[PDB]
């Protein structure tokens, strides 16, 4: 299992893995749940990591739904936290999905935060605050938090803060994800392609599967961690869709890659070769800020074997005397895992499931959904249910034939 412990959110805080934290303007402590090594999750909306987005009431674009109660009573709380679990053990239950999650687990943020070279030192908006049993806080270094969402419900999405003058998530070094996500709702989509990509049809007869969008924000995740994401300023101006022309819509390269298939062939080779060159001269930089590294900062761990936690993450070459360099071979092969194998397509591949076929479509419905019961949901089967009705044909996600498990929120064709 990934999650060793079946966490009730009633269950009460021990200040190690069940804990009233902070993360890093004026907050009160949040209820948070240390699901494995690196990752937390918080069962609250979040009003916490954006300053401008500290409510959630609306502003409303097509595809948003606004409820601002949702996720505010234990039981709600109890339910997130529970399904969010099922869902990381339907990921690791696939081999895609535990290369995955391992490759997050590696992936600690860069201790970049030294302005003086010959020192390494943590960044602390990698860490939380956590508070111990004697009321005070310490700092913990994480990976990754899955938190719920923001005023709109159904944007989901990978957040990290920033540094005043690094850009973690495109400099090699990576930075704490938090992942706005909630497994209480999901998208309808059409299974006709040339009605999945017009505007005006469907009423979203099959429903994604919520691993496979939790999967999509954790390849998101993994680029980040990495330092490897593409900067969102560079976007395919797509022109394969007419409705997209009529309304300009760019979608960013690094959706395109993150989704794989044929749309991550938007990116043409030149660019692809581009991306990675830039890459290896972040990961370059990196093994020359530790070789001059001769110190460490803090009392935690040692110089030693930090040294051998980035090692390991970047896959670095290490000579006798201990120098560090890129071997541009490993580079390669790591970029390609965390870039081309590591796709929702291929997720899609691995649970089986229906899923939309490019991102290029536009979305038809918002469904409430209810995974945490076996009866309806299976860390197995997903909502397609092995001898039973479900089984065949994704009759599980046919939320016309599974009428049960879904209950329609709101229409999107019609509104764009
Ligand atoms: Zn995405």
């Amino acid at each position: 299992q990934f999650v060793n412990k079946q966490f009730n959110y009633k269950d009460p805080v021990n200040g190690v893995d069940i804990a009233y934290i902070k993360i890093p303007g004026q907050m009160q402590p949040v209820k948070a749940f240390k699901i494995h090594n690196k990752i937390w999750v918080i069962p609250e909306r979040d009003t916490f990591t954006n300053p401008e987005e500290g409510d959630l009431n609306p502003p409303q674009v097509p595809v948003s739904y606004y409820d601002s109660t949702y996720l505010s009573t234990d039981n709600e709380k109890d339910n997130y936290l529970k399904g969010v679990t099922k869902l990381f053990e339907r990921i690791y239950s696939t081999d895609l999905g535990r290369m995955l999650l391992t490759s997050i687990v590696r992936g600690i943020p860069f201790w970049g935060g030294s302005t003086i070279d010959t020192e390494l030192k943590v960044i602390d908006t990698n860490c939380i605050n956590v508070i111990q049993p004697d009321g005070s806080y310490r700092s913990e270094e994480l990976n990754l938090v899955i938190i719920g969402p923001s005023a709109d419900i159904i944007q989901f999405e990978c957040k990290s803060f920033g540094h005043e003058v690094l850009n973690l998530t495109r400099n090699g070094y990576g930075s704490t994800q938090y992942i706005r996500f909630s497994p209480d709702f999901t998208f309808g989509f059409e299974e006709s392609l040339e009605v999945d990509t017009n505007p005006l049809l469907g009423a979203g007869k099959f429903a994604t599967d919520p691993a496979v969008t939790l999967a999509h924000e954790l390849i998101h995740a993994g680029h980040r961690l990495y330092g490897i994401a593409i900067n969102p300023n560079r976007v395919f101006k797509v022109n394969t869709n007419a409705y997209y022309e009529m309304s300009g819509l760019e979608v960013s390269f690094e959706e395109l890659r993150t989704f794989g298939g044929h749309d991550a062939k938007f990116i043409d080779s030149l660019q692809e070769n581009e991306f990675r060159l830039y890459y290896y001269n972040k990961f370059k930089d990196i093994a020359s800020t530790l070789n001059k590294a001769k110190s460490i900062v803090g009392t935690t761990a040692s110089l030693q074997y930090m040294k051998n936690v980035f090692k390991e993450k970047y896959l670095l070459s290490e000579d006798t005397s201990g120098k560090f360099s890129v071997d541009k071979l490993k580079f390669d092969k790591l970029y390609k895992m965390l870039t081309e194998i590591y796709t929702e397509d291929n997720f899609v591949k691995f649970f089986k499931v229906l899923n939309r076929k490019t991102y290029l479509n536009f979305d038809k419905a918002v469904f409430k959904i209810n995974i945490v019961p076996k009866v309806n949901y299976t860390i197995y089967d997903g909502f397609n249910l092995r001898n039973t009705n479900l089984a065949a044909n994704f009759n599980g996600q046919n939320t016309e034939i599974n009428n049960m498990n879904f209950t329609k929120l709101k229409n999107f064709t019609g509104l764009f």
